[PDB]
């Protein structure tokens, strides 16, 4: 092949600072953190993966193995890796973005954002996972909360706990963002990162509502069976609205690859107004109220 | 051009339940039913539509598309759908027409229909068919079966399994294989399997003779293999008795070889909305003198 002049900063336990705890699993757990790298004035966000126990041999295989895969990516869409730490308990920095996620973005901004915007995002987002599938990884948890902003014309999504397929599958919870298949058998390939990406266009149009809301998850299973989808967001076209609907078709293989939704949607982002409706679209970019806690420095500046 | 806000609703089929099977068809099975939409109080009847097998990712795309169609059709005479149900094998909900295809209903009262019904007949479907032309639409396989009634004095068209749509670029749509009644398409697209708008006035001409002797077999005892063979040799439809060779020269002007030639549907709107402004003198037929909620939940 190619040198994968990859390459791999061990950060010491006392740079980094874990603020808050984010998701937490049986094996590991995420949580948000502050990097304040070799005496500078900078202070970057990150988010901190951590072995629950310190001696498991085929889970310090497995959290390496993860760490390889997160530093060799290198995409504009995809989070780097910004450094593991070897302590007892090993530890991986991905990093996060100065201005937060996607989703409180949208929230906060829906009276500003434009159509030209969302339509931007959306081919960022599926490049991103093309660039992941490309390489037989699987995401298993796209959503908007998992999208960051690192300015509201780039966007990269996080990718921590991604799976190879070293083939048609692999098992391991987000219940409104998954697949069926994901649902009833816990099974992940890509195109159920496809319902995914669905689920996640949706909550971008619906300007980060909440998906099925109220509904309980043990339904979901049922209400997806019996064929009730998220409805079409009210800026939608029915030309928007049926990618999201081949995205959650029963069918595995009838969903949508995510090369092509990228095709589909520069082709529809050269004529953003034709294919979203926003009031008063014609008449802009800031902070963010994630970005206001930290008060902050983006990571893709500091290592330049 | 403009965005086509045309939104489709999205329906679990505890919503409704089907009451009798309409049709058994290689599309599928079509039934009879009540939809209640939850949240409302009314029952609004519908067809449900339901293809063989969803097995294939081609057989789904077929019916995404099919639907994507009859969603952001906004014409009185093409019937238009309610609803989707994304079941494992995906659902159609479209509005009940209650009286059946124009060819069952034809049958039935060849003895009580006059000149009037018929020529409005003509108008409508013509209508409908200009407003597909209008969107750039093919519908590939219009029939009397395929024209169904929703009441005596208005009728719509339906089944767009086979509806193709055109670039902006192509001003034809050509497929491969299909099966496809020989009986009502034109000659080209039987020989070079080439569809087009002018294609379909030749349907929309086998339509008329279809209503025109109360619903007979067009080239009844031929089998479908001869059609191109005699069509090329001249041989047409013969004329309806009730017709008159004003209305049956529009029929001949529609079997016509050359495609343009055949006339645009814009101009078959008006030749037949004149005639039903006189329609005892364009048609002869003895007798003449003699003869919940719905889509009304829409606005
Ligand atoms: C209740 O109203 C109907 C009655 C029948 N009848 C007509 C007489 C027929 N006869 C009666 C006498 N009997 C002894 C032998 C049979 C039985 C079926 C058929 C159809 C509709 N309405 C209806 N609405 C919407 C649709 Cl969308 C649809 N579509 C549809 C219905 C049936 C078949 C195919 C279709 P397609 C072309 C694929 O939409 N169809």
């Amino acid at each position: 092949e190619a040198p994968n002049q990859a390459l791999l900063r061990i950060l010491k336990e006392t740079e980094f600072k874990k603020i808050k705890v984010l998701g937490s699993g049986a094996f590991g757990t995420v949580y948000k953190g502050l990097w304040i790298p070799e005496g500078e004035k900078v202070k970057i966000p990150v988010a901190i993966k951590e072995l629950r126990e310190a001696t498991s041999p085929k889970a310090n295989k497995e959290i390496l193995d993860e760490a390889y895969v997160m530093a060799s990516v290198d995409n504009p869409h995809v989070c780097r890796l910004l450094g593991i730490c070897l302590t007892s308990t090993v530890q991986l920095i991905m990093q996060l973005m100065p201005f937060g996620s996607l989703l409180d973005y949208v929230r906060e901004h829906k009276d500003n954002i434009g159509s030209q915007y969302l339509l931007n995002w959306c081919v960022q987002i599926a490049k991103g996972m093309n660039y992941l599938e490309d390489r037989r990884l699987v995401h298993r948890d796209l959503a908007a909360r998992n999208v960051l902003v690192k300015t509201p014309q780039h966007v990269k999504i996080t990718d921590f706990g991604l799976a190879k397929l070293l083939e048609k599958e692999y098992h391991a919870v987000p219940i409104k963002w998954m697949a069926l298949e994901s649902i009833l058998h816990r099974i992940y390939t890509h195109q159920s990162d496809v319902w995914s990406y669905g689920v996640t266009v949706w909550e971008l149009m619906t300007f980060g509502s909440k998906p099925y809301d109220g509904i309980p998850a043990s339904e979901i299973s049922s209400i997806l069976e019996k064929g009730e989808r998220l409805p079409q967001p009210p800026i939608c076209t029915i030309d928007v609205y049926m990618i999201m609907v081949k995205c959650w078709m029963i069918d595995a293989d009838s969903r949508p690859k995510f090369r092509e939704l990228i095709i589909e949607f520069s082709k529809m982002a050269r004529d953003p107004q034709r294919y979203l409706v926003i009031q008063g679209d014609e008449r802009s970019p800031t902070d963010s109220n994630f970005y206001r806690a930290l008060m902050v420095v983006d990571a893709d500046e500091y290592l330049i």
